[PDB]
């Protein structure tokens, strides 16, 4: 009768970006930097999909740089898909979550 809905909360997240190059071992190396024993990528090819529990942090900030030195963030904010959480960035590093409020 009363139609709800809810999912609040650390639960997954599912960040979707396109392919650049050697993002295959980057994002396996940048996923052995980070306590990430229960993640799951799906790379394709044109896409690159990650799927964690919820909580995720970066800090390889030199490898994505390296990878495109010869460029800034708004090609960061451009070279996007989708996303199914939050995406945040730090003096030198980058963390994603699907928690909303904090």
């Amino acid at each position: 009768s009363t139609l709800a809905d809810q999912a609040l909360h650390n639960n997954n997240v599912g960040p979707i970006i396109r392919a650049g190059d050697l993002v295959e071992p980057v994002i396996e190396t940048a996923e052995i930097d980070n306590p990430g024993k229960e993640i799951t990528v799906e790379d394709r090819r044109a896409y690159v999909r990650i799927a964690a529990e919820g909580e995720l942090i970066l800090t390889r900030k030199t490898l994505e740089e390296q990878l495109g030195r010869p460029f800034n963030m708004q090609e960061l904010e451009i070279n996007l898909a989708s996303f199914a959480g939050q995406i945040q960035a730090d003096e030198d590093q980058i963390r994603f979550y699907f928690d909303k409020t904090m």
